């Protein structure tokens, strides 16, 4: 049973092609609509339709910032295309990917094992690449959680996915607080702050970072607001130039003072010194104290990848790491000079 539709390209000129594919079965849900997958008549290959109704009225945000990007490290919209249930649709065609971040995590720590580190400079490098892209068009993801982390088992690729949360954020413009998925939430966020940067990103990448280290989640929080608690128990009390730096809308939280809890005794002994010194400038109350997607790249936690010998645990390749581009060194680009090491011109 075959179903033809008239999709337009994503990253293409704006012009509708006939698009054919088969075997529809349902894979996710949300308040947008629901995911299937689908297998490509033309190419045999799998993808996902993520099914959104969308009022005619208003533009899909999600949509613009899709056509916009084009990333070795982003899942890449194929097609989109519109359908019927006045019911209107949007349909999003998107890569399809068999695993996550978080189900990898997962089957390590159901087992109580450490995940290699050289997966950890693998999927974390990548993360911090696909955010340096995004980053450079003014597009915050807000919702980075190992569960949006796509992943090739196979060839180590890792595509960031799920932009229904992002927005480009311009100075001036205030925006939601109540963001991210709690784990992962920054806390400016947990204090009002509707001022925030892109910088929220970081602080998410580096809760990740940190629950794969410690094989699960660093701030484990009972709800929006334990989450400062679950925090406060690892940064310590921020102090009162912290919580002036975050540009809260609400302060009275009447917290108890907690010393700060070290670095260095949070993870595992024999955790390599500098994963948890790219952790510390990660996870920093100040948001402008912390580095940026494309510093965090060029940290020298991830020196491994850059060696010429370095290979997968599987005996292949790493993938692409070092194919960057103009936009995707705007912010820096002096930082070339680690990032792109001489083996690879
Ligand atoms: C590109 C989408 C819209 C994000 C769909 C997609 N593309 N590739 C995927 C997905 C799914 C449907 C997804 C949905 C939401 C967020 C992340 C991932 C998906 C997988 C792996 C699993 C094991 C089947 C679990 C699963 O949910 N892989």
């Amino acid at each position: 049973k075959v179903t033809t539709v008239v999709a337009t390209p994503g990253q293409g000129p704006d012009r509708p092609q006939e698009v054919s594919y088969t075997d529809t079965k349902v894979i996710g849900n949300g308040s947008f609509g629901v995911v299937y997958q689908a297998k490509l008549c033309d190419s045999g290959e799998l993808v996902a339709i993520k099914k959104v109704l969308q009022d005619k009225r208003f533009k899909n945000r999600e949509l613009q910032i899709m056509r916009k990007l084009d990333h070795c490290n982003i899942v890449r919209l194929r097609y989109f295309f519109y359908s019927s249930g006045d019911e209107v649709y949007l349909n999003l065609v998107l890569d399809y990917v068999p695993e996550t971040v978080y189900r990898v995590a997962r089957h390590y720590s159901r087992a109580k094992q450490t995940l290699p580190v050289i997966y950890v400079k693998l999927y974390m490098y990548q993360l911090f690449r696909s955010l340096a892209y995004i980053h450079s068009f003014g597009i915050c993801h807000r919702d980075i959680k190992p569960q949006n982390l796509l992943l090739d088992p196979d060839t180590a690729v890792l595509k960031l996915c799920d932009f229904g949360s992002a927005k480009q954020l311009v100075r001036g413009e205030p925006n939601v607080s109540y963001i991210c998925s709690r784990y992962y939430r920054a806390p400016e966020l947990i204090f009002g702050a509707t001022d925030y940067t892109s910088s929220i990103d970081v602080w998410s990448a580096g809760c990740v970072l940190a629950e794969l280290l410690l094989g699960q989640p660093i701030f484990p929080g009972d709800s929006g607001v334990d989450q400062l608690v679950e925090i406060i128990k690892v940064l310590g009390t921020p102090t009162r130039e912290q919580i002036r730096e975050m540009n809260p809308n609400y302060t009275e939280f009447k917290f108890p003072q907690i010393k700060a809890h070290p670095w260095t005794k949070v993870f595992r002994p024999r955790t390599p010194p500098e994963a948890i010194a790219l952790c510390s400038r990660l996870l920093e109350y100040t948001p402008t104290a912390r580095l940026t997607p494309l510093e965090a790249c060029a940290h020298s936690f991830f020196d491994e990848l850059r060696d010429p010998n370095v290979k997968l645990p599987n005996g292949r390749d790493t993938p692409a790491l070092f194919n960057f581009t103009t936009q995707e060194l705007s912010s820096n680009p002096p930082l070339a000079t680690i990032l792109i090491p001489p083996h690879a011109r």
